[PDB]
Parts: structure tokens; sequence; C-alpha cells
């Protein structure tokens, strides 16, 4: 594996909402990932980029409706990274979650 890996799982029902996910990197760094997910024997991908403020900060936002109704797991993945970059927290639905 040539990604950063960043493991979830979720409700299969409820998809309101943004899947809300906060990175940490190099200021003015450029990055690229998705969020990953098993959907009926089929891994699919979200893709996001974007590129870290002055304050090394990086906020993602993807609406919880790009992922299809009954997946509950996946995994956050950085693909590229300019400098450096990791996920310090994610927030979707009713989870508030700190990477430590
Ligand atoms: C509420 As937690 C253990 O996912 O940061």
């Amino acid at each position: 594996s040539t990604a950063i890996l960043y493991p979830f799982t979720i409700s299969g029902n409820d998809r309101n909402g943004n899947f809300t996910i906060n990175f940490k990197g190099t200021p003015n760094s450029t990055n690229n990932g998705c969020i990953g997910y098993s959907y009926n024997g089929d891994w699919e991908k979200i893709e996001w980029e974007g590129s870290c403020d002055g304050n090394g900060n990086l906020v993602v936002e993807v609406p919880m409706s790009k992922i299809p109704a009954g997946v509950t797991s996946g995994e956050i993945q950085i693909w590229w990274h300019s400098g450096d970059l990791k996920m310090t927290d994610y927030k979707a639905l009713e989870h508030h979650h700190h990477h430590h």
C-alpha cells in the first residue's frame, strides 16, 4: 500500500449532512486522496483534493449523499501529498473522531 490509511465505520442508512475531515500538513502543500468504501464487492472511491493554508490546515467536506446506502465501512486515504500531511479528525453523522 502506497496510501496513508484511516479506517472508519458509519451507519448504513443515515446520509444527512457532510463527511468532514481535518488534515494537518506543510503550509501551502498540495494534496489529494479519497474516501474509499466497499459496496457490493467493489471498492469505490470518492476523490478529494486541496491545499493546506498558511496554518497547515486543510478541511475537506464530502456530502454523505455520495456514499451509497448500505455501506458501513471504508478508509479515508491520502494519495498525493507534496510535503507532510496527516488526518487529525473527522466528523460524519453523529461520530466526532479524533486520530491520536
Ligand atoms: C469517539 As473516537 C474513540 O472515534 O475519537
